[PDB]
């Protein structure tokens, strides 16, 4: 039983500072990264850093190194991200995110429930169509395209409305545990793509891919799959 609870998102006026908590438990807290990614309308996502906390050592996004900072504590099992100098462009849905290894370049197994935080040479990964109507029982392919090359460093995740991503693929082929067979993903390089071979109503939602490849880790701005 994985779960990730972020805490200590509000409502903040401008130059102020906030302190995000993650909390893990399920499984051992040393033996996972524990990542920021934020989401907010029109921005899509985006990765903020990035923890090993049996090292204590973190990678940021150069757009909030310095800013933002994050750190862990071992004993409470809990990362944090100190949020400085917020700003109108700051609002966003705050995830905390685990990572099956001991990189800081990866993709992600578990997505908290987010926390909300209102103010009042980088890889482009971009996905089309931006939005797709489809009708159930119907094959469904959609892409994602690197501005360079990526090898096959993709992940493919869901997120359905309400709800965090989920992930649906990692090494752009392999299909993560638990995922139906209906989907698969192929590519290697800069092109990439996602199928679903029959549509069932579950799977009207909106897939992200993610490369890995590199630093920042970065996001394609996602496919809307809609019914009918």
């Amino acid at each position: 039983q994985v779960q990730l609870v972020e805490s200590g998102g509000g409502l903040v006026k401008p130059g102020a500072s906030l302190k995000l908590s993650c909390k893990a438990s399920g499984y051992t807290f040393t033996s996972y990264g524990m990542h920021w990614v934020r989401q907010a309308p029109g921005k899509g996502l985006e990765w903020m850093g990035g923890i090993i906390p049996i090292f204590g050592t973190a990678n940021y996004n150069e757009k909030v190194k310095g800013r933002f900072t994050i750190s862990r504590d071992k004993s409470k099992s809990t990362a944090y991200l100190q949020l400085s100098s917020l700003t109108s462009e700051d609002t966003a849905v705050y995830y905390c995110a685990r990572a099956p290894g001991y990189s800081n370049a990866y993709y992600f197994d578990y997505w908290g429930q987010g926390t909300l935080v209102t103010v009042g040479s980088d890889i482009v990964m971009t996905q089309s169509p931006a939005s797709l109507s489809a009708s159930l029982g119907e094959r469904v392919t959609i892409t994602c395209r690197a501005s360079e090359g990526i090898y096959h460093w993709l992940a493919w995740y869901q997120q359905k409305p309400g709800q965090s991503p989920k992930l649906l693929i990692y090494k752009a082929s392999s299909l993560a545990s638990g995922v139906p067979s209906r989907f698969s993903g192929s590519g290697s390089g800069t092109d990439f793509t996602l199928t679903i071979s029959s549509l069932e109503p579950e799977d009207f939602a909106t897939y992200y891919c993610q490369q890995y490849s590199n630093y920042p880790l970065t996001f394609g701005g996602g496919t809307k799959l809609e019914i009918k």
